[PDB]
């Protein structure tokens, strides 16, 4: 038993991390195959930030100008080309230590693993979640951008998000490994602000559920509600609205438990209104919504990757 | 900015992990030069559980009854020991990704990475810390002994945890890598139980500074105290006692803020008896104590390994 903030193995990932250096700029590269991806503000200046022209300023670039390092070892890039918000570089060596992967685009309240890098060296892994705001609650510092965020499924790394600003509110932004931003945001270094944030309902009822499993059923009771009783409420303090997508997802979730969603959501109807009153989740002394239904059955079954 | 629970990358470790069978029974051992360790109660059928003579147990026992798996390569079991509570398997083959490491024992309030495994493949990695009466509070499920906790510094992986068993209460308890356990357990499946535990104060006030460090200020306040009356209160509250060591080792964020250890403790003291009143730091409702000086020095720093 037990509940912890779970983040995927990185091994397959740490192999592919590589430094990138672009005049006096240097940040993290993603190096699958003979292709290095990076955020294409590496090639931007203390003059370009505030309005670049990056088709102007790529062009004005040469290979040489690329400097790849992959540990000792330095790779030669033999071209460049820009897709969206991102820079691929083709390197003359094919990483030997690619694994099995795919590039998805993921949606808010999805979860994953960051692995945060500096000067192509991994220094720590973390899991989050995208908010409904297009941003992440991430932990990083200069020299992050880069940094890449997945998923294992099986034996294949899901690339999902490439690091590239942090936000004046202290929030992270990125963008998909085919360089669309998540969010409205650009890259530029212009204020931006993300739109105002709610709870994922449908994840802090998978942890409810979490600590059902670990023997915390304080919060139960024999009430039960509708979807849209409970949606009312809800939309009245800043969360997601439920639904019935949500409900099935849930499901096997409520069959191990014996408990129906909707008799859930009532109880989750009366922590909204009445709080905890002192009391503890799992540890929190408030609701938690990072943990998806399918992170909550695959810590609370004990599933493995190869 | 930002402030996750990060663990170490688990790169070095996932290449370490095997599977060991022995008759009906198979957990997780650790490889390191052509050695096996995993717990020595892999041995133990469901009669022996209660009170077992490991001595009788493993002198009936042939290196042929060991079968150690790494992937889908058998390994040879030439030879097999016991110290302490561990079992040592000699084996035929030296494992090639042998990271440069070391067995470390610690003490309560270090925190480490815990790789939790299952039938030798690495299902995830998840920060925590040695609590005051030597448990941890862990996520594991059958099948995870075996399953080892380490600390990275620059290039070498010290390992420092090996999981063997859950305890009543749901925390969990296992030994150094010489297979000494940690706290006063044994491995016989008794009902056994974990002194009463206590909050690690010096892990909190680092957490304070971090906090202070992300922009969260609201509770400080201009007092001072001293270190026998901060003691006296936090004795009440069932906080460790803080000594003159622990004032030294937040000396580097302490500078940083500049803030005084002493003026940090006032506040902390304030919180103690005042409560948070419905508010957070860092994103906790509650006061957090498993990130020691270090830890908190790391990620508001952003040191990498090799
Ligand atoms: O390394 C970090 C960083 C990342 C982070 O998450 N937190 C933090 O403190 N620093 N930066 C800040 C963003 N910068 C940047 C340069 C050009 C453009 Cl055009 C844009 Cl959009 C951004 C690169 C360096
Ligand atoms: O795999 C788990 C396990 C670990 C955990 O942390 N949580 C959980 O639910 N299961 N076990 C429980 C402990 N068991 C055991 C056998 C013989 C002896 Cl002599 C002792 Cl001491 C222990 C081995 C299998």
């Amino acid at each position: 038993s037990g509940f912890r903030k779970m983040a995927f193995p990185s091994g397959k990932v740490e192999g592919c991390m590589v430094q990138v250096t672009c005049g006096t700029t240097t940040l993290n590269g993603l190096w699958l195959d003979d292709v290095v991806y990076c955020p294409r503000h590496v090639i931007c200046t203390s003059e370009d930030m505030l309005n670049p022209n990056y088709e102007d300023l790529l062009i004005r670039k040469s290979n040489h100008n690329f400097l790849v390092q992959a540990g000792n070892v330095q790779l030669r890039v033999i071209g460049h080309s820009m897709q969206n918000c991102v820079l691929k570089l083709k390197v003359d060596t094919a990483n030997p230590k690619t694994p099995k992967y795919k590039f998805v685009r993921i949606q808010p309240g999805q979860t994953f693993s960051v692995l945060a890098c500096y000067n192509g060296s991994p220094s720590g892994v973390y899991q989050c979640a995208m908010r409904p705001n297009f941003t992440i609650k991430g932990s990083f510092l200069n020299g992050s951008c880069g940094s890449v965020g997945f998923n294992i499924d099986y034996d294949c790394v899901s690339f999902c998000y490439m690091h590239h600003m942090e936000l004046p509110t202290g929030v992270h932004a990125g963008t998909d490994l085919e360089g669309n931003f998540y969010g409205p945001f650009v890259d530029r270094q212009t204020a931006q602000a993300a739109g105002t944030d709610t709870t994922i309902t449908v994840n802090v009822l998978a942890w409810l559920y979490a600590a059902v499993i670990n023997g915390d059923r304080w919060f139960l009771n024999r009430f039960t509600t509708t979807l849209n009783d409970f949606n009312l409420v809800a939309m009245k303090y800043n969360y997601e609205p439920l639904t019935q997508d949500h409900v099935d997802i849930l499901g096997p979730l409520s069959a191990q438990t014996g408990i129906a969603v909707l008799d859930m959501c009532a109880s989750l109807k009366e922590l909204l209104q009445n709080g905890m009153n002192g009391r503890t989740i799992l540890g929190s002394a408030l609701l938690e919504d990072e943990f998806t239904p399918f992170d909550v059955v695959r810590q609370c079954s004990g599933v493995t990757f190869q």
